[PDB]
């Protein structure tokens, strides 16, 4: 039939917003409408369960693209020559990208850019509980024999794991695309390794963020790709790096 420009329409109920995801209780009322995903708990860094100074003149960016720190994937400290104003102290001060999460099609929740975000924006810190080999070899086996729909665990370094699968934040929700238009980067903060989710290009305000999930690309099983992407691979899983073989 002919379409129309639709009437303004008001929800009653009062629809769930990103700081809903601090506030157990009204996430968890918007869970069991499905507005909102599974209660997990949020994290404001990393759970163990187991120096560095710039030459940026004090200052038109504070601490820009060539500071020496930035350069190394270092942050600064609270001793920086720009103080308050370093923008190399992202992690720490938890300065995120604009995010909304979305309930796709097909692939479960998901991340948007609610604002055009440049290449290499930080969009957010992916964090969660780190274990150990021991830890983690427990775990996907519970998580196996739980038959659980979707992964969360990212490695940090050759002995460590982030799982969050139980404890993260809202970077949990980034979906595997074949063509992505976000990258991890390892940061050291502090003297400590963080990971988080950076922009590979400008991604414009509404469309998914999405990165190339390593941990199950290369993992044994293979399951459907759901990305959409013009040379998407079919499977996401069962595959190898290449090799020259013999
Ligand atoms: C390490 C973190 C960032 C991993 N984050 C989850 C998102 C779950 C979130 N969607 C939900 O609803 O909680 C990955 C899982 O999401 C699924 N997923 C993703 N991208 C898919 C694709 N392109 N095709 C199919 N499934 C795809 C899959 O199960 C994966 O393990
Ligand atoms: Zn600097
Ligand atoms: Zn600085
Ligand atoms: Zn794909």
């Amino acid at each position: 039939g002919e379409t129309s420009v639709p009437p303004g329409s008001a929800l009653v109920g009062p629809s769930c917003v990103m700081d809903d995801f601090r506030d157990p209780q009204r996430w968890k009322e918007c869970a069991k409408q499905g507005k909102m995903p599974c209660y997990f708990d949020l994290i404001e860094e990393n759970v163990y369960l187991t120096r560095m100074q710039c030459e940026c003149t004090p200052l038109e960016i504070a601490c820009g693209e060539d500071c020496l720190n930035r350069l190394l994937m270092i942050e600064c400290s609270s001793r920086c020559p720009n103080g308050d104003y370093c923008s190399n102290r992202r992690f720490q001060r938890k300065q995120h990208a604009d995010v909304e999460v979305i309930l796709t099609e097909k692939k479960g929740w998901g991340l948007r850019a609610a604002k055009d975000l440049p290449s290499n924006t930080f969009v957010l810190e992916y964090c969660g509980e780190v274990l150990d080999h021991k830890e983690f070899k427990a775990r996907v086996k519970e998580y196996a024999r739980n038959k659980n729909i979707h992964y969360y665990f990212m490695a940090l370094k050759n002995d460590e794991i982030i799982d969050a699968t139980q404890k993260g934040n809202c970077s949990r929700f980034m979906n595997h695309s074949c063509e992505p238009n976000c990258e991890t980067q390892k940061w050291t903060v502090n003297g400590q390794l963080r990971v988080g989710f950076f922009t590979t290009k400008l991604v414009p305000s509404g469309s998914e963020l999405t990165f190339d999930y390593q941990f199950q690309r290369y993992g044994k099983e293979a399951q459907k790709c759901f990305c959409g992407s013009a040379n998407c691979r079919g499977y996401l899983g069962g595959e190898n790096r290449v090799s020259i073989r013999a």
